[PDB]
């Protein structure tokens, strides 16, 4: 599949408004995601011993990952997927070391869609979510075409 530059500039309108406060964006999603999918949560020894919401939101190692995420992320979706570079070395970890399934990353999807959508009604109307789900279904697709290059079923 393949977006339309209208798509793309519906996707970098929203990510700009994130792009106010990445890390208060990074929190509000990986949070979310932990809470609607918590066996998520297994995947990472480093953040797997949180309880709470309230754990979580005090994290700073937490917040500083999210970060990391969220600035990864943008990267991709600035080359409108033009992101062969970048998505070589995140599948090859995620694959091999983090062991992240594809329905993992639907989960993930869900919760940014979550996230921009109660924050951002201004610029994630019915248009705009649309054009980030079709974004985020090209790089979960072309993840998968990584992860079995890779030898990982995901
Ligand atoms: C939008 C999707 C995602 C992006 C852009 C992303 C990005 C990143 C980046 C940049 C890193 C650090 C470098 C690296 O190890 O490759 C990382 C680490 C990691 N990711 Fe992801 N990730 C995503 C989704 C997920 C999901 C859904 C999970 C788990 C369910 C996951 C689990 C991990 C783990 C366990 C680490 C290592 C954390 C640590 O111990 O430092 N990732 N991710």
């Amino acid at each position: 599949m393949v977006l339309s530059e209208g798509e793309w500039q519906l996707v970098l309108h929203v990510w700009a408004k994130v792009e106010a406060d990445v890390a208060g964006h990074g929190q509000d999603i990986l949070i979310r995601l932990f809470k609607s999918h918590p066996e998520t949560l297994e995947k990472f020894d480093r953040f797997k011993h949180l309880k709470t919401e309230a754990e979580m939101k005090a994290s700073e190692d937490l917040k500083k990952h999210t970060v990391t995420v969220l600035t990864a992320l943008g990267a991709i979706l600035k080359k409108k997927g033009h992101h062969e570079a970048e998505l070589k070395p995140l599948a090859q970890s995620h694959a091999t070391k983090h062991k992240i399934p594809i329905k993992y990353l639907e989960f993930i999807s869900e919760a940014i869609i979550h996230v921009l959508h109660s924050r951002h009604p201004g610029d994630f109307g019915a248009d705009a979510q649309g054009a980030m789900n079709k974004a985020l279904e090209l790089f979960r697709k072309d993840i998968a075409a990584k992860y079995k290059e890779l030898g990982y079923q995901g």
